[PDB]
Parts: structure tokens; C-alpha cells; sequence
């Protein structure tokens, strides 16, 4: 049609809030703030709790949480069944869902075991294929998918390790399912986010050190926040971004672009 | 108080490259004019002065500032930046959407490419963009967004694109050195690399309707793009909305750059 | 001093099955230029397969192994078993993939979570757990050479979730790449152009592709085993030290073009 | 008898751009002797004569083929490779390894590039490839391997490379058309992506040491290459080691490329 950032009358499933800071939040107040209608996803009791009391900072009418642990076939398809009977269609599914286990991100990416590989590809990557699946079948107009990465899915980063084979999953995963539900008029894109402050983040060694780096190197000399990943996130889950597909947009200030 | 904000009012934006209604930068104008932005328009043929005029009554625009500017003449791109600056004050970013080559250089063998036509093509379609950039800097002072418009042959060997290809891989690094300089002032640079669309430059170039249906077939969304999607994201890219990107290249081609 | 002399050198090849296997290219080149050549495989009709193909060879002493490299143990055994019978080995050229046919056929968001996850082991994994095994065999340093396609960087029809994995490898090497080169140990992919193959021979208009690769690419030509193996031989060398995290296409130059 | 053979004796390649005994090309040129292959060279500059003669005396070259080609003149490189064509006859291939830009457009701000700088250093680091490649065919129709010397700097912005990054841009777009324009003529085109190394050209900018330390802190194999392992990766890609390898880009540093 034309360009409009008026996403009242449009609805979203958002996955991957577990706290105030979470990527997903910065997502979801954006969202918010432009009218649209919002479906929450969590895994663990500690996030349900969490999305509650932070749903009091939004203009969401009606709270609609539905627990979902993406490493099982049936919480999710079952999930997206029982979104479709309490709101019905949607137009589109933001995730930020990511796991490894701190064992293979401390150790030498070598020392990786076949569990804690194949754990983080079944959480980080695969995940998005199966919510892809499910969440068409409440897309038959349309609609937009968007998957959070980091340039560790496209460089070897110090540290990423076994996140960073997971990331370049994830990453492919985006251009295979944009080719594939492309003729359903589904885009499927990814944020690729600097780095962020977050849950997940805090409790990883020197994290202070990488954002002091990209204040120092980044063409903007600055650091990122969930709201601006928010802000493109809305982008391209709203029709601004039509004709963009199998897309990875770097939201780092410019980090991706320099060496 | 809205984060998230795509109202353009008490914003200036320059366009470069408006030649007829079926230029990418008339639908960047279109979109831009929609959401309430001030717009500065340059040309370089009087051809386009005679239709720039007649489109602005499509627009909401109440105020015509045209200025002749060919990106070949130092002077002429350093005098219009420092005119606009004059007439209409301090601007938001600038849309570039110029490139030429020799109808010669784009039907030979790309080994037959004569100095003359590739200098060219390299002076207005990767140049242009870098003096356009300093000029553009002294009228940004609190920063800004600057957006030049790329094709999928700047990043693969792409049949009949030849010198032009060499032009756009030029362009896109001259995209990527700019955002590393005038970041620190604020100032973001990026690219859309639009798929194939029908405008006066496109006409007249062989089997153009053979590239738009391999398209259709072929590309993940089995269709082609038109000049407003690639304004919606020149929205994005000269907007705050895209705060934080910067020497980027959006492909806005129904996927086409993603398979093979 | 650059040289193609491969006489005191040693180097383990996994994912021979039959006489057209890429790996097999790999070892009719490293054999011509002198090197010592350690085999793996997985079903016992690929050892049959072996012993028939080394008489081919001027390999003195047959060494082979069995390794399914979905085991843990079968990988660790295989690689302390290698260092034992033929002492420190130079490098590994792993040829190994696999993806249910069911996967490949269907839409790419149909593929189950079983079929996924088994392709990430054998296809990517696989090299993780080899390259920390065969480490151990390389103290002096070596070169690591994993075998790739064009689908791991991009969507292309059919090659669905073995295109996932591939992305997977591509990065494993990179990973690979910075950790073990402290150890003078340098890991690298080809990138293959598409080969009529045992595991090829069966996928649908897999000579549609072929097809367009003579038509399209800029040589006008398929490539074979064996332009495979010449490249494997400069990776595997030291013609391509200072070489390292890096992705040859070996494909008459199709990754270059659209 | 060997399918994989770096036996050089009864090749012939021409070597452009050694200037003294630190160039990369006087590397690649120590590696192709050794393999046993005649070598022509090229030069623009007197100086760099007198230090090709002295540096013969260091190869094992029966006859010296020397012939001074300046790359911003069509007739001096048409008529050096027709003059190589009589004194030696047909060729297996050429090695590029010439770059140029003004001091003054490499220290500035990028954005402070002049239109003469810029267009200087496409048409000497990068158009010189196309005209030397339509040249050499001329004396390769049995086939053949060209081969240029490009940095990291084509693909990412580095602080301090401004123009010289747009121009090895350009000519790693140059390495892809000529790779499908000439692939039909069994001629392959490929490029390789050198680490920093002290040479002619790079003493005289500023903290060089800097970047030379970063490679051997942050790099994979935690080390810098020199002129020889350039060379090594250049017998690959000019020998038949490299057939169905064209419009590649071999990163010759460390891993440095493939690390963030
Ligand atoms: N923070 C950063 O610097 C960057 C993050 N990213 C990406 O952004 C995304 C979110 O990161 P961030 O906001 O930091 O993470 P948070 O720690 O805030 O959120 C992580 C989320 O993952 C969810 N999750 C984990 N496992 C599962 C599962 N099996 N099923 C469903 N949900 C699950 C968690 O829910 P619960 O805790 O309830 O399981 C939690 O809500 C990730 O994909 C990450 O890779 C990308 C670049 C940078
Ligand atoms: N159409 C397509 O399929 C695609 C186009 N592009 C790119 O989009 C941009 C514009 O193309 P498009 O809108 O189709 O073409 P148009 O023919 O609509 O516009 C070309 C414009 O370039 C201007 N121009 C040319 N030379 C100069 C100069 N020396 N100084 C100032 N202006 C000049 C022309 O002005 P005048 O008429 O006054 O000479 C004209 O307005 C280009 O960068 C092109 O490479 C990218 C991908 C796809
Ligand atoms: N053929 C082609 O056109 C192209 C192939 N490639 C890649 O080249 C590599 C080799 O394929 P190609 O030579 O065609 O196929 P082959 O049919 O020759 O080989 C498949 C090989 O993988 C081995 N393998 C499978 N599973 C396992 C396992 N669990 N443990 C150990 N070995 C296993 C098989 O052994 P067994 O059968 O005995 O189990 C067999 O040797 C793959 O990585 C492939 O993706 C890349 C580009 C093109
Ligand atoms: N050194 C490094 O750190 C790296 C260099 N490179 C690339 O390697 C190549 C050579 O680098 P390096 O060893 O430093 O170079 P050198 O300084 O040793 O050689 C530079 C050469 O360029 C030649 N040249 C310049 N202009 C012309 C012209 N108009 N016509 C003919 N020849 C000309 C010079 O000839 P004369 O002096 O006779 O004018 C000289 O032979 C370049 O392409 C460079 O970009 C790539 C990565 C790293
Ligand atoms: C280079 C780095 C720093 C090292 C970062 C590793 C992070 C990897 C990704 C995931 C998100 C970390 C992870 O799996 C968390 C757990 O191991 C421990 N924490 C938790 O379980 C909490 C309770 C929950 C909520 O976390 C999850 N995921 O469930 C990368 C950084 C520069 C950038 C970065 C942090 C990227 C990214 O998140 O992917
Ligand atoms: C692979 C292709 C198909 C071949 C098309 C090549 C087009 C290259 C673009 C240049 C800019 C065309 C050009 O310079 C035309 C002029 O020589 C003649 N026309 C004019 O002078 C008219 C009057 C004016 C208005 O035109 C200009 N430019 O001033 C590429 C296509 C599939 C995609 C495409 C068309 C890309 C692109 O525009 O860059
Ligand atoms: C676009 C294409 C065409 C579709 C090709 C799909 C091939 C994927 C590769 C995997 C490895 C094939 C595979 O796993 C098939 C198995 O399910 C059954 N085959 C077997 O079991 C045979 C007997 C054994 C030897 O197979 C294995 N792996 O053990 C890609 C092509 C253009 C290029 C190509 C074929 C690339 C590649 O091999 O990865
Ligand atoms: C990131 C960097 C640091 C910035 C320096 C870049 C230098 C690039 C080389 C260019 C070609 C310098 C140049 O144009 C030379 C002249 O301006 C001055 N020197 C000469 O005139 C001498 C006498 C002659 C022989 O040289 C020439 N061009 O003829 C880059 C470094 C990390 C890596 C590097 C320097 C790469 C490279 O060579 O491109």
C-alpha cells in the first residue's frame, strides 16, 4: 500500500522475555508503542512472573502468556494451536530464544562435547524452523518472521564458541525458510544485534571489555539497546520492509562493516 | 515522546536523481512526501527540470526547490550544497540515486571496457557519493542519515552489468569508508540494493525482461519490487528508526541476493 | 622452499565409500605426490570397496580404520589406534555428510527436529571431535580440509537442511581455525561444484544442476574427484601456509556469478 | 603421469610491479624460479630497472626479459605484451601486483578524497588488471591464469587505507567480470588477499608496526606472512593445481580475514 508505522489492527507473538532487559522487551515496548496487539511466549515459571509485572508497563488490554519450550514438538505446536483459538490470526512472530551451556563457551571450541553442540543448535537454531511451521498455519495472508543473531554466526569470535556454529545455523535456517514460505507471502529476516547488557549476558567473563570496544571502534563510537533492535525489529515485521527477505540487518553502529 | 517514530515533519531530506515518474527516487519522493518531510530535489538534464516541476503536483510539496547539480563539476555539487544550505538550512540526510555508463562499455565483453568508460562510470556512481557526502556533512551539523542505491552485481559477476558492476562494488565500499569517517559526527551511510525495476536508465538495455521474469520464477517471494518499496526502506535508513545502522547494504529484491 | 613432495608425510582420509567418492580424488593425487595415506569408513561394503581401490594405489602397508563418527568412542579409539600402528600424522581430509532423504524432499520447513539435529552431528560435529582427536597426532602442527558446498552460504533448491549443516561446517572451520591456531594447526573448507557421487547419484535433477554449471558458469564446465584433489593437496601442503579459516570454491567459478 | 604437478619448466608468466627486493612480486617471483618457469617482468619507474637487474643475479634466468610498462597508458601496455609476444612467444599466465594513490588522499578524512586522487587510484590499482587481461589473452589461446594482489581493506572499512579500500573494492568486482567474461577462453582470474608486509610502498604510513602486532596478538596463527608465502599460493592459483578455481579471493594472513 504506503508507509505507515500504525501496526493497531496487527498481531505479534513474541518469544524470549525472561526480565526488563531482554531483547524481546526492547521489541515488544516498541511494538507497544505503535498500537499493535501482543502474544508472549517463556520456558521457565521465573519469566511468567516476570512478564506479568512488566505487562503494567505497556498498553497491552488483555495479557495473553502461553508457555512454550521450544526443545519440544508438542509445546510448540500446541502453543501456536491455542493462539490461534484465543486471538486467531497474527501477522507475524518475533524470536529470541538462544541457549548453550556455560561449560562449552568457557572451554577451547575443540573440547566441545556432542550434547552441549547439538543443545545449542536444537534451542538456538532449529527452534525457528518449528515455530516457522506452526506459526504459517496462522499466516494465510502473510506475514514476517525475524530472528536475533550476532556477527559471531559469521566470524570466529573470541569466546562464542559453540554460539557462534549455532548463530551461522540460525542465520542459514533464515535463507532457507525465506525461500520456502516466500511463495506464501512470508518474509523471514534476522537482527543481527550488537552487544547487549541483558540476562543471558551478565555473568560472562570480561563482557565490560567487548562493549568498551565497540565505544572505541564502531563507526558511531557507541553502543546498542534493546529499543533499537526494537525499532528495526518493527521495521521488518511491519510492510516497511516488503520485498526485504533472507536478510541479516546489523543493528551495532556500524561494528559488522570495519576490521 | 513516541521511541518509535516515522513522522518526518520538521525534517529536510535532498534527492538526487529524479529524471521521470518512473525513477527509484521519485518513489523514495512519494513515500518521503507522504510522511511530511520538506524536500530539496537536484537534476542534471534541463529534460528533468520540465518533469520535476510537472510531479510536484502529485506531491504535497508547497514550496519547488530544484537545483541543477551534474556530480561531474566539483563546483557545481560544492555551490548547490552551499545554495540548499542558504535557501532552505540545515538537512536530515540525502538520498543518492545516480549512475551512468557508456551503452558501449555495457554490450562489449567486460575485457573490451575502454579507460574513459570506466573512469566514468566510477566518477558519477561511486564518486559522486563521497563529495556529495563532504558537502552534505557541513549542512548536518547534530548528524544525519546519507542513503546511495546499489544492485546485486556490485557483489557478484552479473551477465551485461560489466563496467557498472566494478562501479557498484566501488560504491559500496566508498559506502562503507564513509560510514567509518562521518560516524563520529553522527552522520550514518548505508545502501539499498534494489532488484530489477523499469525506469528511463533500464529501458533500452537488452533482454531487461528476461532478467524481471528469471525474478518471478526464481526468487523467494515469485515477484518483482517497484520504487516505493525502496522508499518505504530509504524511510527506514534516513529516519531514526534505523539509529545504530550504518554501513549497511539492504537487499530490497523479493530475496533474490539470499539464493543461487 | 615451496614443493609438492608429500614422501615423509602422513595424512588420514575419512569418508572413502566408492570409487567416485571426493575423498577418493583425494587420495589417487596424494598418492601420486608420495604421501603415506591412513582410511576411514563406516559400513563394511566401503572396506570391501577399500581393499578393491588400494590395489589402484602405491600404498605399501594397507592402514585401515573403522570409525562412525556419530560415537564418541569409535572417533577416540580410531584416532589413539592410528597413532599407535603409524605414529604422527601431518593432516585430515574429512568427506563426510549425511541428511534423511525424507528431510531433502520435503519443504525445508517441514524437516523434523530428528532429521536436523543428525545432519549438525555427522556434517559439522564430526569435524569438532575429529580435529581434537587428530590434534594429538600433530604436536610439530598440520592442516585440517573439510568438504563444502554453495549451500551453506546460500538458499538453494532442494539442499535444505544439508544446507543448514554446511553453514554449520563453514563456521565449525573458522572456530576451528582461531582455537587451534596457537598449534600451528590451520583448518580450511572446499567448497565443491556438484559431483556425480554415491551419495549424489539418487537426489532429484541433480543433472538440472550440473546442466546449468555448463551453461552458466564462468568455465563453461563441471569440475571432478580429482581438481578436488589437487586443491586438497595445496591445503594439506605447506604451499598454503599462512592459509587458515578459509573457503576455496573448487566450482569453475559459480560462487562468483548470478 | 602426475595429474597434481607444480613443475613450472616449459610456463612462461609475466610479473608485474617488482620495484625492489621486499616486494611481494620479487616473492612470487622467487617461488615460480625455483619451479623452474621463465619469467618476464614489468616495470614503470628507472629506479625499479636497475633494481631488477641487480635482483636477476639472485634467480636461476638464462635470458633477462625486461620491458618498462606504465598501466596509465593503452599503448605502452598494448605494445609491451605485442613486443613479449615476439621476444618469447606465448605465455601461461600474468601476476598483478601494482597499486597507487596519492599521500594526501591517505591521510585525510576519507570523505576529503579529490575527484583527481580517487580516479588515480582506480585506474592505476584496478582498470590496469581489465587492459592487461585483454592484452594478455592475446598471447594465451591455449588458456591461462591472471592473478592480483588485493588487502582486506576491499572488504571492510580499515582505519587509514580511505581510497586505496574503494579501489581493491573495485578490483576484486575487476577479478569476477574478467573470471566470466574470460572463463570461455579456459583464462582464470583469481585474486590474493596478503596480510600487512613491509615493502617499498607501505614504509612511510603511519603505525604500520601497529597493525603488524595486532596480526601476531589477534590473528589465528598468531604470526604475519611474508612475500614468499604470497608466492607459495601464487604457484597454486598460476600452475594447473588451481583448474576450476576463477574469480577467488585466497586470504593470505594468518586467518585474520575470517576472526572479529
Ligand atoms: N544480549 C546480546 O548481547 C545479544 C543477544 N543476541 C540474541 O538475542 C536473543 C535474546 O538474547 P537476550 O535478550 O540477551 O537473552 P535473555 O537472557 O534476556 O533472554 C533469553 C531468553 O531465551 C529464552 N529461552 C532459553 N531457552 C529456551 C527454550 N528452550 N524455550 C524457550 N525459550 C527459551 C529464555 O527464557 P527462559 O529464561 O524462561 O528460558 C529467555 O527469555 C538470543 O537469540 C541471543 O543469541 C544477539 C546478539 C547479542
Ligand atoms: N532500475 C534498476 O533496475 C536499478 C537501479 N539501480 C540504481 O538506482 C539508481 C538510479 O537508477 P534509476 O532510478 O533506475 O535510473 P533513472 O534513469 O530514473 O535515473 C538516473 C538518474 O541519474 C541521474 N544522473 C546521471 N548522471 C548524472 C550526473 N552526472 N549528475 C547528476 N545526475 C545524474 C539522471 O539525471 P539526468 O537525467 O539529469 O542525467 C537521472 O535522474 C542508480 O544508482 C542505479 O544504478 C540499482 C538497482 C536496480
Ligand atoms: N558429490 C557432490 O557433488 C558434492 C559433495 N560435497 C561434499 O563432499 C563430501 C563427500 O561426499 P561425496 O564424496 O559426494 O559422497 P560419498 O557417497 O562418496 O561419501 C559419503 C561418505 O560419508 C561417509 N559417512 C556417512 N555417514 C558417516 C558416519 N556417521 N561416519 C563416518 N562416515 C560417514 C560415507 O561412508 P559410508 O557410506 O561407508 O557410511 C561415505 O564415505 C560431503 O561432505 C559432501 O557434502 C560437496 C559438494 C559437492
Ligand atoms: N605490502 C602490503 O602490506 C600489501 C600489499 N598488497 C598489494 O600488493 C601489491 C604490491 O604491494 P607491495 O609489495 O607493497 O608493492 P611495491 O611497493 O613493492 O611495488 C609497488 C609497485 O607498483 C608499481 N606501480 C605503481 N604505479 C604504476 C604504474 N602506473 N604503472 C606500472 N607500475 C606501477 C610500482 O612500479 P614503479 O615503482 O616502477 O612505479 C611498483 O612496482 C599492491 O597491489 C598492493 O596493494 C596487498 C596486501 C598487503
Ligand atoms: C562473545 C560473547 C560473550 C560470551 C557469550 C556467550 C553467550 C552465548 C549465548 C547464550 C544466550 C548464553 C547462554 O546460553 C546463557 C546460559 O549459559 C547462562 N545463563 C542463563 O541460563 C540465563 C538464566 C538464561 C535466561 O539464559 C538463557 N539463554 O536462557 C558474546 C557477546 C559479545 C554477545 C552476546 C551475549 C551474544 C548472544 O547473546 O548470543
Ligand atoms: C544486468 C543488468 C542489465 C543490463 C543493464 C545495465 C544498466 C546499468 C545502469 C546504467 C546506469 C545504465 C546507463 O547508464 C544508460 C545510459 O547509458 C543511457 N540512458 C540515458 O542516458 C538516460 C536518458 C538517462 C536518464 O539515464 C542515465 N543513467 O542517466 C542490470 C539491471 C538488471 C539492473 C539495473 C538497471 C541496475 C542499475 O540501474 O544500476
Ligand atoms: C542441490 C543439491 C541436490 C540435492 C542433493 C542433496 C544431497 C545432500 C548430501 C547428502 C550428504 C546426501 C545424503 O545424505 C543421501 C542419503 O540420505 C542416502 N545416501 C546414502 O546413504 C549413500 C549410499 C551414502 C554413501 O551416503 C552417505 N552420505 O553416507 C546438492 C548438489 C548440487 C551437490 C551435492 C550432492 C552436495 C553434497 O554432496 O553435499
Ligand atoms: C591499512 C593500511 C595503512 C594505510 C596505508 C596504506 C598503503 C597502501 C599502499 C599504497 C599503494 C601506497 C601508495 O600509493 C604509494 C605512494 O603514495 C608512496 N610510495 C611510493 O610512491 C613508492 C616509491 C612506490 C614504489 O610505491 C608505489 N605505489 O608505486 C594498509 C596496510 C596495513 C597494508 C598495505 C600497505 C596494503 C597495500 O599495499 O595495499
Amino acid at each position: 500500500h504506503m508507509a505507515s508505522l500504525n501496526l493497531e489492527n496487527k498481531t505479534y507473538v513474541i518469544m524470549g522475555i525472561a526480565n526488563k532487559r531482554s531483547i524481546a522487551f526492547g521489541v515488544a515496548k516498541v511494538l507497544d508503542q505503535l498500537g499493535a496487539k501482543l502474544v508472549f511466549t517463556y520456558r521457565k515459571e521465573r519469566s511468567r512472573k516476570e512478564l506479568e509485572k512488566l505487562l503494567e508497563q505497556l498498553n497491552q488490554p488483555e495479557a495473553h502468556l502461553y508457555q512454550i519450550d521450544v526443545q519440544s514438538d508438542e509445546e510448540v505446536i500446541n502453543g501456536f494451536e491455542q493462539i490461534g483459538k484465543d486471538v486467531g490470526n497474527i501477522d507475524g512472530v518475533y524470536h529470541s530464544i538462544a541457549f548453550a551451556n556455560m561449560e562449552d563457551l568457557r572451554g577451547r571450541f575443540s573440547e566441545t562435547s556432542r550434547e552441549g553442540f547439538l543443545l545449542a543448535q536444537d534451542i538456538s537454531s532449529y527452534s525457528l524452523t518449528i515455530v516457522a511451521h506452526e506459526a504459517k498455519k496462522l499466516m494465510p495472508e502473510g506475514g514476517s518472521i525475524v530472528a536475533t543473531t550476532y556477527l559471531g554466526g559469521e566470524f570466529a569470535v573470541q569466546n562464542y564458541n559453540v554460539m557462534g556454529v549455532a548463530k551461522a545455523s540460525l542465520e542459514a535456517n533464515v535463507k532457507y525458510l525465506a525461500l520456502d514460505l516466500g511463495p506464501d507471502n512470508i518474509r523471514v529476516n534476522a537482527i543481527s544485534a550488537g552487544p547487549i547488557r541483558t540476562l543471558s549476558a551478565k555473568g560472562v567473563g570480561g563482557f565490560n571489555t567487548i562493549l568498551k570496544e565497540i565505544e572505541e571502534r564502531a563507526p558511531l563510537k557507541r553502543n546498542v539497546d534493546q529499543v533499537e533492535v526494537g525499532k528495526t525489529a518493527a521495521y521488518l515485521l511491519s510492510d516497511l520492509s516488503s520485498g526485504v527477505t533472507g536478510e541479516n540487518i546489523h543493528v551495532d553502529s556500524g561494528f559488522h562493516a570495519i576490521k
